[PDB]
């Protein structure tokens, strides 16, 4: 009955997110389970974190020739390159339940293999709550930079943009990046700006909370919207009226927009900077029709075109807790771990149940010649 987890090491380029952290290994193993993790030197953790936690270290993608019954986990997905037969049980976000590009050869593989996957985006507790996400560093995240971008607005000419960023080793580091930015915003007169969060009251509302506070922003400075505010329906005068806009929201319903490129288009606007935390591109009803791009961490803003008022910024990136990779997988892990504690009886509780009857009926949808 006693259960052997084994960590890949992400391959997903840039990936420095971890399924399971030094720390809940360790809650694990003092649970009695088996715990293999390999090195991984894309991961924000150093192995030897692993190692004093108890467990046995292993050389990346050693997990393909691991034993039958060691449950595989990651969080992101296998290389779409790699055909061989999928033979364990893993557990992983693997992005194919939604009619992705591919989605059929990924589950191909583990039919092939008659393995298992439990995918990490539809595990739900009984009332159908997903037990693990990334919300809360997605809105600090997104947070701390709409500050960079607001701060970086007032000490630099408009023909300069927000440069490149990068991940950070822990939230401290941020934070003192981001109040630093934001003190030299103020030295030159700008006063401290107000903050329109949607969504405040969600995970990744919280998190953007949380960094405007630790940043020093008043808290009397943030107008904490969530839907009691928005069913009142678009477009916010409150939004060009804000210096920094947080979206934490996702709607993708024919309603009226947030707001609109003639409300954006006004002498009078103080808005400096989006953040769309909630942004996909894919949006057929996007409530923020102000940008079609996507931007990334080396190149974290896109110029909304105005016509009047003054330089305005969206940060859509998608990826939002990769910023701060250690403490977004310290959340999800420990979110992850009650149900992870239930993996002895992945065979009958519905938690794990649940995601297994799930991945049978996509793999019921695939029609293929070589399953004859």
């Amino acid at each position: 009955a006693a259960v052997t987890l084994h960590l890949r090491a992400e391959t997903k380029p840039l990936e420095a997110r971890a399924a399971l952290t030094p720390t809940t290994v360790k809650k694990l193993i003092a649970k009695g389970f088996k715990i293999y993790v390999e090195d991984s030197p894309q991961s924000t953790f150093n192995i030897n974190e692993y190692r004093q936690a108890g467990a046995i270290i292993v050389p990346a993608g050693s997990w393909k020739t691991a034993p039958r019954d060691r449950i595989i986990i990651g969080l992101k997905e296998m290389p779409e390159t790699d055909t061989f037969p999928l033979v364990h049980e893993h557990i992983q976000f693997a992005h194919c339940y939604k009619d992705q590009a591919g989605w059929q050869n990924v589950l191909m593989r583990f039919i092939k293999g008659h393995g298992t996957l439990y995918d990490l985006e539809f595990l739900e507790n009984d009332q159908g709550r997903r037990v693990a996400a990334f919300g809360f560093y997605a809105g600090f995240a997104g947070a701390a930079l709409g500050v960079r971008d607001w701060a970086f607005k007032q000490t630099h000419s408009d023909d300069e943009d927000l440069p490149a960023v990068s991940p950070y080793p822990n939230e401290k580091a941020l934070v003192k990046d981001v109040t630093k930015d934001y003190k030299e915003a103020l030295a030159t007169g700008a006063r401290k700006p107000t903050v329109l969060i949607i969504g405040a009251l969600g995970r990744s509302g919280s998190g953007a909370i949380d960094l405007l506070h630790k940043v020093g922003i008043p808290d009397a400075n943030i107008l904490k919207w969530d839907i009691k505010e928005t069913s009142r329906g678009g477009p916010f005068d409150e939004i060009p009226q804000a210096d920094i806009f947080i979206n934490c929201i996702y709607l993708s319903k024919p309603i009226a927009p947030f707001t609109n490129m003639e409300k954006l288009n006004n002498p009078n606007r103080r808005l400096r900077t989006v953040v769309d935390v909630s942004a996909d591109t894919t949006n057929p009803h996007n409530p923020i029709p102000i940008y079609t791009v996507a931007t990334v961490f080396n190149k974290p803003t896109v110029l909304v075109p105005t016509t009047a008022g003054p330089k305005l910024s969206v940060i859509s990136i998608d990826h939002l807790p990769s910023l701060l990779p250690r403490e977004a997988s310290e959340f999800f892990s420990h979110d992850l771990l009650p149900s992870l504690e239930l993996l002895p009886q992945r065979k009958t509780a519905p938690v794990w149940v649940r995601a297994k009857k799930l991945f049978d009926r996509h793999c019921a949808r695939v029609k293929r010649s070589s399953r004859l």
